[PDB]
């Protein structure tokens, strides 16, 4: 909407106070004009019609329980925008400052969040498996990264290309979590998953097998569930990315770690310059090797570490 840029204040899903960019015109709206062509957050009102209504508030104060998922979806979209712009010189998900739209309160007790090809959508969770999913910065950044993938590599959401798609979202979700630097880790969803169980998460990149996901190509799922295992076989790529960044010895294969920033550069270049809609794991390995070669040189430690990591997870 047309109005003047304002700064509201509120509380997120985890009870933390933060400032949020709003727009004033009769009401204060969750419309941040400071980033690109805007970040807009909508109320789906427990229904599944999207996007719902642009979030309107009478006083620019967002401390009600009902406001919390909207506060975090809006704020963490801004953090994700900043990561892509500041770290990768990418202006929004399309590279041309497309408006970023998110809807919260989607459906009733909905235990998921997703990018739908046009916008981000967050369930509130059922209070047992999840609390409102926008409370996790890694979740928000994971889902917005699907939009980046849509506009670049276009990895088909099935089988190995789909597992790469998922892993790319887990990788950048985690790198955004480190960028914001609040309790960062290599786990996925830990801030909003199972409020009654401490210390767990939905997936682990450092040890995917902790939650039953494969950490080696020889353990890949080949069935048809989960679009051919896109959230299962992502563990193989998540483990390779973790090893590239942090190093370690995995199934007897040693990997020299090169750090998160270089991991992000290598995988962002692979995603935007080399991967295609049908890329498989072997082609991802070649894309990452070429990306590291472009950035650091063929004789670099970075190239050698990429090769070691894919070796360690059984991807040739
Ligand atoms: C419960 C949802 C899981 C974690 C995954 N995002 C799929 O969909
Ligand atoms: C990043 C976690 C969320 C729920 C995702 N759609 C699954 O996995
Ligand atoms: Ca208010
Ligand atoms: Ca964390
Ligand atoms: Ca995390
Ligand atoms: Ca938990």
């Amino acid at each position: 909407i047309t109005g003047t840029s304002t700064v509201g204040v509120g509380r997120g899903v985890l009870g933390d106070q933060k400032n949020i960019n709003t727009t004033y015109s009769t009401y204060y709206y969750l419309q941040d004009n400071t980033r690109g062509n805007g970040i807009f957050t909508y109320d789906a009102k427990y229904r599944t019609t999207l996007p719902g209504s642009l979030w309107a508030d009478a006083d620019n104060q967002f401390f009600a329980s009902y406001d919390a998922p909207a506060v975090d979806a809006h704020y963490y979209a801004g953090v994700t925008y900043d990561y892509y712009k500041n770290v990768h010189n990418r202006l929004s998900y399309d590279g041309n400052n497309a408006a970023i739209r998110s809807s919260v309160h989607y459906s009733q007790g909905y235990n998921n969040a997703f990018w739908n090809g046009s916008q981000m959508v967050y369930g509130d969770g059922d209070g047992q498996t999840f609390i409102p999913l926008s409370g996790g910065i890694d979740v928000v950044a994971h889902e917005l990264t699907h939009a980046v993938t849509d506009y670049t590599a276009g990895l088909i959401y099935q089988n190995e290309s789909g597992a790469i798609n998922e892993a790319i979202s887990d990788i950048f979700g985690t790198l955004v979590e480190f960028y914001a630097n609040k309790n960062p880790d290599w786990e996925i969803g830990e801030d909003v998953y199972t409020p009654g169980i401490s210390g767990d998460s939905l997936r682990s990149m450092s040890d995917p097998a902790k939650y039953g996901d494969p950490d080696h190509y020889s353990k890949r799922y080949t069935g048809t569930q989960d679009n051919g295992g896109v959230h299962i076989n992502s563990g193989i790529i998540n483990k390779a990315a973790y090893l590239i960044s942090q190093g370690g010895t995995h199934y007897g294969v040693s990997v020299v770690g090169i750090g998160r920033d270089k991991l992000g550069k290598i995988f962002y270049r692979a995603l935007t310059q080399y991967l295609t809609p049908t890329s498989n794991f072997s082609q991802l390995r070649a894309a990452a090797v070429q990306s590291a070669t472009d950035l650091y040189g063929s004789t670099s430690q970075e190239v050698a570490s990429v090769k070691q990591a894919f070796d360690a997870v059984g991807v040739k």
